[PDB]
């Protein structure tokens, strides 16, 4: 033990079973749940759209996600301990900083942001008690300066609790080449970071090599191209993967979510047609599209329990 | 509304304001980080005990009444502002608006969402405390951006549909009052629901009497900023003379449009790390240096005590009234 923090408490590996490792409760922003909930219509409404998402969900098989929500981006851990109590589905909290950080997070040195995020670790998130287990780190282009403290706090972070980090990027620009250089040169292993957002590619080639690094390949948008590059094609990558020997650094997810403030207004309705299955897209959709390209269950079940059991257990590191 | 100001222990009769800092703040922050992160202030009950001591000793040296004019993106966090203002018996309104830093989830609504946020803090309640909002604070940069602009004038429907006033963020050196007010002016708000915020930034009189002489209130706030080189020898600029701008304003006419404060703060994250030693440092006081130095200064020079009490007490007042509907 070994054992994960989720927002009800430590959980055993064996209990996490069929785990999504990119979701959101909520894509918002610090302090604007609370202080606009009507703009979900109500918290309630919000609350209530979740248990319902997660529930569906459950009965699809999953057991456990990861919402990698951020403090920049609104997460509120007392929303997720009660949807993850009605649902039945655990989920862990994030720490660390996604592209939004506030002044005050803005102009903290390295070393600051190393104790905010060992805090919410360690101790707790706010003044709820609910530690994370997971430290969600988003860079843009070429990483900017701040982005590269983000980096190295993240990895400063991992080392000291054995917590991963998995990271937001853009895969048209093969951002997690320079993720990959900042965090080895702070001693971190790749075997403690998923490389997210990396199903917005067609570059195998760039997949192939962070993979045959030990990096975690998050393929966590699957259904975002079912809102040219069809869902099927980024399905694809999984099985083109698979295929060249690297099953065990696969994690899939839908990063989806059930509010969204950070964007437009009503995105949210355009999304949900989009997708109507939500976060049981991956479950309902895109495993049972891997089966009959012929990938068999052992591999399917490797990919959604095994990897993300030992991705999230702390360590240590290999 | 009428005689009646909104303040986080809940409503006063205009009589009860006194004397008012009408630019001042609790902690200089972020939306969630105090709550997150208490510790960067030590701790959450260190700070409210350093504001506690502030504003106990700002009380004994005759203040009644503050106004915190930090916004939900400045980290406003209404629960602390009761708390301390209880404990310090010192009325404490709070804000509404935005700030400089507004997260994405407040850069990408329209002026009609805005508005609507505004009104939900002045006539509900901010967040779930049922403390409602008694001013609005809107902050530009030089030039008025497109968003900013949008804020400006969801202040100005805000402002026009509850009758409470309007404060602003200004750059003084690149005249920034001016392209507020004609954002403002073009929704109908009146220049004299308008404070125009850090106006002692300037030595340019021509600049604050035009505003004044429009009705707009001259927000003389940041006195002791100036009490703490550069490659070009250029030196600092005292505090002193930013007061005699105060007495400036009277000479030209214009004291019923003079506010003044400290704009100071008990706890800062907004900004670099030990900002707030060196600040203690610079002026002890904290927010008694408006009773204790400013106003022995000016009495120093002449001006009668009856135009101190109608500056720091009745043009406040006057101010935060709420003022227009029905
Ligand atoms: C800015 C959208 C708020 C949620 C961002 C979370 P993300 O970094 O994991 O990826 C997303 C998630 C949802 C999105 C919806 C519309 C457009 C882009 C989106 C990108
Ligand atoms: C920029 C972080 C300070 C919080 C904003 C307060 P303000 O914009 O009303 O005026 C001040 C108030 C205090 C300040 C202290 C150091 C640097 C800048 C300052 C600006
Ligand atoms: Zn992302
Ligand atoms: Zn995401
Ligand atoms: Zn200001």
């Amino acid at each position: 033990g070994d054992r994960i923090n989720t927002v009800r408490g430590p959980i055993t590996i064996s209990e996490a079973g069929f785990t999504l490792t990119h979701e959101h409760i909520c894509g918002s922003s610090a302090g604007f749940l609370r202080a606009w909930p009507e703009f979900f219509g109500s918290r309630k409404a919000l609350a209530e759209k979740a248990v319902r998402g997660l529930r569906r969900a459950r009965a699809a098989g999953v057991r456990t996600i990861v919402d990698v929500s951020t403090f920049d981006l609104g997460r509120d851990v007392s929303l997720l301990a009660e949807v993850s109590r009605a649902a039945d589905v655990h989920i862990v909290a994030a720490t660390g900083l996604w592209l939004d950080p506030p002044l005050s997070m803005r102009l903290r040195s390295v070393e600051e942001l190393t104790q905010f995020f060992l805090r919410e670790i360690q101790y707790g998130i706010e003044d709820t008690g609910i530690r994370a287990g997971i430290i969600k780190v988003a860079t843009t282009g070429k990483v900017t300066p701040f982005q590269e403290l983000v980096l190295r706090a993240a990895a400063r972070a991992s080392l000291a609790t054995g917590v991963p980090v998995t990271t937001h990027t853009a895969a048209s620009q093969r951002g997690g080449e320079q993720q990959a250089a900042i965090l080895e040169s702070e001693g971190l292993s790749p075997s403690r970071v998923c490389i997210g957002h990396s199903d917005a590619t067609d570059d195998l080639s760039y997949l192939t090599a962070l993979a045959a690094r030990g990096y975690l390949i998050g393929l966590d948008s699957i259904p975002h191209s079912a809102i040219i590059r069809s869902w099927q094609t980024r399905a694809l990558l999984i099985k083109a993967l698979i295929d060249q020997g690297y099953t065990k650094q696969i994690l899939v997810s839908n990063d989806w979510l059930f509010g969204i403030s950070s964007y437009v207004t009503n995105i949210m309705d355009v999304m949900d047609s989009g997708n109507p299955d939500g976060m049981a897209f991956i479950p309902l959709r895109v495993i049972p599209f891997l089966r009959e390209k012929g990938i068999p269950q052992e591999t399917l079940a490797g990919i959604t329990v095994t990897n993300p059991a030992r991705f999230l257990s702390p360590t240590l590191r290999a």
